[PDB]
């Protein structure tokens, strides 16, 4: 049987939803930033004992979009409430305001937690900056207690720039919590 599965990106401008499924379902890395309105795009992947075709919507971060990208959120199996690593704040209060747009369409709507550019937490440019606003990049133990507080099944995480293996491990992942 191959299994068919409806997962949503969400979460702040930038923070890596595109990159990821453009590696995913292209084997294609988009080194320039293009804000996305809106697409769709199809994987197909083997998830431990079932082949799973995955629907999967690509939504903007931007708050211009906020009247209409929860159109998008019906017959879902899952939401990844996606976050850039390097940026403590695509997390903080922004994971908040996406967790209870999430909640606002439906709480029975599942909910994985999704690290992006694991890469930038050992960049040193990123360490700098941040280390003078008093801030580090997350961590994977930070991930966890995010998905705890904001009542996500899961934390994953991975790297689009350097790792496209963590991202298919991570679709694989979750599709598996949706079967
Ligand atoms: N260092 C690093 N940069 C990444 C990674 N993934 C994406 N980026 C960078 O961040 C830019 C923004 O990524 P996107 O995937 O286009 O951002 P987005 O979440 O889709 O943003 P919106 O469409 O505006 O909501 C990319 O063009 C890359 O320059 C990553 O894994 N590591
Ligand atoms: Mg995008």
């Amino acid at each position: 049987v191959v299994a068919r599965c409806k997962l949503v990106l969400v979460g702040d401008v930038q923070c890596g939803k595109t990159a990821m499924l453009q590696v995913l379902a292209k084997d294609c890395y988009p080194e320039t930033y293009v804000p996305t309105v809106f697409e769709n795009y199809t994987a197909c992947l083997e998830t431990e004992e079932q082949r799973v075709e995955l629907s999967l919507w690509d939504t903007s971060g931007s708050p211009y979009y906020d009247n209409v990208r929860p159109l998008c959120y019906s017959d879902s199996d899952a939401v990844l409430l996606c976050f850039d690593i390097s940026r403590p704040e695509t997390v903080d209060s922004a994971l908040k305001k996406w967790r209870t747009e999430i909640l606002d369409y439906c709480p029975s709507t599942r909910v994985l937690l999704i690290g992006c550019k694991t890469d930038l937490r050992t960049d040193l440019s990123t360490l700098m900056e941040l280390s003078h606003q008093k801030q580090a990049p997350i961590s994977y133990e930070q991930g966890c207690a995010i998905a705890k507080q904001l009542g996500a099944e899961i934390y994953l995480e991975g790297s689009a720039f350097t790792s496209e293996k963590s991202i298919h491990s991570i679709f694989r992942t979750a599709s598996m919590l949706c079967l």
